[PDB]
RNA sequence: UUUUUUUUUUUUUUUUUUUUUUUUUUCUCCUCUUUUUUUUUUUU
């Protein structure tokens, strides 16, 4: 009963689609985008992703 | 004492040509464990 709900609440997209650069210059300048290096744990390597300014990416 | 006649190896040579490696499939796919991540230092 779960199965149909998870498979029909997934549609036809797997990852957020990217977008142009002029957006990213502006979003930096206006001050709504930080940017740093990104590393991952290695005991847990599908969950514990870090965004060196640390931002936890789950 | 036994004469005379019954052809034979197809004829021919003095014709133009402006393309080009290959060639045509097989789907989506659960990476298990003390961690933040350690870090100067000196002898190559």
């Amino acid at each position: 009963r779960e199965r149909e709900n998870e498979s029909q609440e997934s549609h036809g997209k797997e990852y957020p689609e990217h977008l142009p650069l002029e957006v990213l210059e502006a979003g930096i300048k206006s001050g709504r985008y930080i940017q740093g290096i990104l590393n991952v744990n290695k005991h847990r390597a599908q969950i514990e992703a870090f965004v060196r300014l640390d931002i936890l990416i789950h």
